[PDB]
C-alpha cells in the first residue's frame, strides 16, 4: 500500500506541450510547444525564467545537457538546434532528417545525443566532433515515436514505431540487436526501469495498453488495460515504485511498479495528455498537455517516522532522513493540539525509497523498509549498521533483536545484527508482529511463537492488522478492521507448559485471558503503563483502562501516534505534512 498524495506544484497555461524536461540542478521546467516556442519555468518561484523562439514549426523535442549548459531541441521543419540557456545565444544549428523530429535521447557519460523521426530513422551525433552524424539505426518500417538510452548499459538503448513494434539497439551496430512484437496498434513510447533487479521495459499504444518488457528474455510480461484512448506517455518513476502513464483519454495513471495494482488516476482538466517527466532524487513529475502543463509532486498520505524514548525524531523527506528535535518549551507555552516548534537536520539520502521508519525499542537503531528491502542505521549519526530483503520487519522488545518475513512463508530471527534461526508458520505468513512474542498472521488467524526458539506459544482466530504489548509483556492489544481486544498474557501459564505439557495444536491452554473488547477501530496506538492510547478510524485520541474508555481529544485531521515522554507528562502525534502535536497526559 503505496498510499501517494499528490499535489499541484506549478500549473502553466499555454497551447499543445509536447515534450517537457527537468534540470537535475537547477528547480527548471523545460516545456516545447506546438507553437516553436520553448520555455523554461521555475517551479519553486512559478516563475517563467527563459524562452527561447526555436522556429515556427511544432517543437516535439526538447532536452537540457546539464553539464553543458545547453538545451538541445528537434522541429518539424527537420533542424536540430542548440541554446546555451544563460547567453539564451544559438550555439548550433544543423539538419538531422528527412521528415519530422520526433524525439531526443542525451547520452549520459558520452558527448552524444540520438534523435528520432518520421523518416523511420534514428540517428547518433558526436557534439565533440562537430555533431557529425556517428551512426545511422536503420530497421523501422514507420515514424520512430520515441527513444530512450538504457541506464544500467549506456551502449543500448530502444525505440518505439508507428509500424507497431519496439527495437533494442547497440551503437556500433545499425541493425537492430531484436525486435519487440505484441503491439495490436503504433507504439508511441517506451522506457527503461532503473532498478537492478529486473531487466523491463514498459511501453504504451495506439491499442490503448502499457506493455511490460523482459528484453533479457525477449518477452511481453505484463499487459495494463485501463485507458481509453492511445497511450502517449509511460514511464517507470527513478526514485518510487511506480509507473506512471498517460493518454489521449486526458487521464494520468499510477500504478505500483511490482504488484500493477492502480493506486491514482488523475483527470487535470487540460484535455490530451501527451508527455511525463520525473528526475532521479528529486519527487516532482512534470506533465505536458493540450491546453499546457503541470508540477505535481508525489507525497506520503502517511509519513516515514519514529520517535524514541527521548523525544528524538527521524522522518523522511521524500528520499532524505532527517532528525528533528523539539525546541525548549514551558508548561506555560505548550497548548494542547498545537504544532510544535522543531530544529531539523540533514542525515543523509537512504539508498532505498522510505515506506517505513522505526527505531528499536531502547532508540539506538533505526531500520528504514521500502519496496522488498531494508536497511538499519545507528540511529545517533544514521551510521550503516545491516542491510537485506524482506516483505516485512519486525523488531523484537529486547533490543538488537528482529525478524524478517519472506512472502507469505518464511520468517528468519536475527541477533546483533547476524542471523540466529529459520522458519516455515503451518499456514503462511501473511503478516509478522514483533514485541514481547513474535506475531504470525496466516489465512488460519494468528500465531505467537517464542524469540528464543521459534516454539509456538498460542493460535488466536482473530485477522489483526495491529498487535501491541504493553512495556512489560503482561499486556497485548489486538485490533482487527472492526474491534480491538486487551488481553492479559500469563507467562507463567507457558513456562510451566513448556516443561509439564494443556497443549493442543493451538498450544498453550490458560496462556492468554480476554480482559476486553472494544467495537472501536484503532490506527496508530501505544501503551504507556496499563494504559492503550490509540487514534480510532472516526479521528478520535482515546485510551483504555480497566475496561473504560477515556476520550482525550477528537482531532482536526489524520494523526499518527509517535510516542510519550514521561518527564514532559506528553503525547506526541505528527501529520502527513511532519508538523508535531502534542496533548497532556497525568
Amino acid at each position: 500500500p503505496l498510499r501517494l498524495d499528490i499535489k499541484r506544484k506549478l500549473t502553466a497555461r499555454s497551447d499543445r506541450v509536447k515534450s517537457v524536461d527537468l534540470h537535475p540542478t537547477e528547480p527548471w521546467m523545460l516545456a516545447s510547444l506546438y507553437n516553436g516556442s520553448v520555455c523554461v519555468w521555475n517551479h519553486e518561484t512559478q516563475t517563467l525564467v527563459k524562452t527561447f523562439e526555436v522556429c515556427d514549426l511544432p517543437v516535439r523535442a526538447a532536452k537540457f545537457v546539464a553539464r553543458k549548459n545547453w538545451v538541445v531541441t528537434g522541429a518539424d521543419d527537420m533542424q536540430i538546434r542548440v541554446f546555451n540557456y544563460n547567453t539564451l545565444e544559438r550555439v548550433h544549428m544543423f539538419e538531422a532528417h528527412s521528415d519530422y523530429i520526433r524525439c531526443i535521447a542525451v547520452h549520459p557519460t558520452q558527448p552524444f545525443i540520438l534523435t528520432s523521426s518520421d523518416d523511420m530513422l534514428i540517428k547518433l551525433w558526436d557534439w565533440d566532433k562537430k555533431w557529425s552524424c556517428s551512426q545511422v539505426f536503420e530497421g523501422h518500417t514507420h515514424y520512430v515515436m520515441q527513444i530512450v538510452i538504457n541506464p544500467k548499459d549506456n551502449n543500448q538503448f530502444a525505440s518505439a514505431s508507428l509500424d507497431r513494434t519496439i527495437k533494442v539497439w547497440q551503437l556500433g551496430s545499425s541493425s537492430p540487436n531484436f525486435t519487440l512484437e505484441g503491439h495490436e496498434k503504433g507504439v508511441n513510447c517506451i522506457d527503461y526501469y532503473s532498478g537492478g533487479d529486473k531487466p523491463y521495459l514498459i511501453s504504451g499504444a495506439d491499442d490503448r495498453l502499457v506493455k511490460i518488457w523482459d528484453y533479457q528474455n525477449k518477452t511481453c510480461v505484463q499487459t495494463l488495460e485501463g485507458h481509453a484512448q492511445n497511450v502517449s506517455c509511460a514511464s517507470f518513476h527513478p526514485e518510487l515504485p511506480i509507473i506512471i502513464t498517460g493518454s489521449e483519454d486526458g487521464t494520468v495513471r499510477i500504478w505500483h511498479s511490482s504488484t500493477y495494482r492502480l493506486e491514482s488516476t488523475l483527470n487535470y482538466g487540460m484535455e490530451r495528455v501527451w508527455c511525463v517527466a520525473s528526475l532521479r532524487g528529486s519527487n516532482n513529475v512534470a506533465l505536458g498537455y493540450d491546453e499546457g502543463s503541470i508540477i505535481v509532486k508525489l507525497g506520503r498520505e502517511e509519513p516515514a517516522m519514529s520517535m524514541d524514548a527521548n523525544g528524538k525524531i527521524i522522518w523522511a523527506k521524500h528520499s532524505e532522513v532527517q532528525q528533528a528535535n523539539l525546541k525548549a518549551m514551558g508548561d506555560a507555552e505548550i497548548k494542547d493540539g498545537e504544532r510544535l516548534p522543531l530544529a531539523v537536520k540533514d542525515m543523509g539520502s537512504c539508498e532505498i525509497y522510505p515506506q517505513t521508519i522505526q527505531h528499536n525499542p531502547n532508540g539506538r537503531f533505526v531500520v528504514v523498509c521500502g519496496d522488498g528491502e531494508y536497511i538499519i542505521y545507528t540511529a545517533m549519526a544514521l551510521r550503516n549498521k545491516s542491510f537485506g530483503s524482506a516483505q516485512e520487519f519486525a523488531w523484537a522488545h529486547d533490543s538488537s533483536e528482529y525478524a524478517i518475513r519472506e512472502s507469505n512463508s518464511i520468517v528468519k530471527i536475527f541477533k546483533n545484527f547476524k542471523e540466529k534461526k529459520s522458519f516455515k508458520p503451518d499456514f503462511g505468513a501473511e503478516s509478522i508482529y514483533g514485541g514481547f512474542l513474535l506475531g504470525v498472521r496466516s489465512v488460519n488467524g494468528l500465531a505467537f511463537y517464542d524469540w528464543d526458539n521459534t516454539e509456538l506459544i498460542r493460535r488466536i482466530e482473530i485477522q489483526p492488522k495491529h498487535i501491541f504489548w504493553s512495556d512489560s509483556g503482561e499486556l497485548v492489544c489486538i485490533a482487527t478492521e472492526e474491534s480491538f481486544f486487551i488481553l492479559k498474557y500469563l507467562s507463567e501459564k507457558v513456562l510451566a507448559a513448556q516443561e509439564t505439557h494443556g497443549v493442543t495444536e493451538d498450544g498453550i491452554e490458560d496462556a492468554f485471558e480476554v480482559l476486553g473488547e472494544i467495537q472501536e477501530i484503532v490506527k496508530t496506538g501505544l501503551w504507556v503503563g496499563d494504559c492503550f492510547i490509540y487514534t480510532s478510524s472516526v479521528n478520535r485520541l482515546n485510551y483504555y483502562v480497566g475496561g473504560e474508555i477515556v476520550t482525550i481529544a477528537h482531532l482536526d485531521r489524520t494523526m499518527y501516534l509517535l510516542g510519550y515522554i514521561p518527564k514532559d507528562n506528553r503525547l506526541y502525534l505528527g501529520d502527513k505534512e511532519l508538523n508535531i502535536i502534542s496533548y497532556s497526559l497525568l
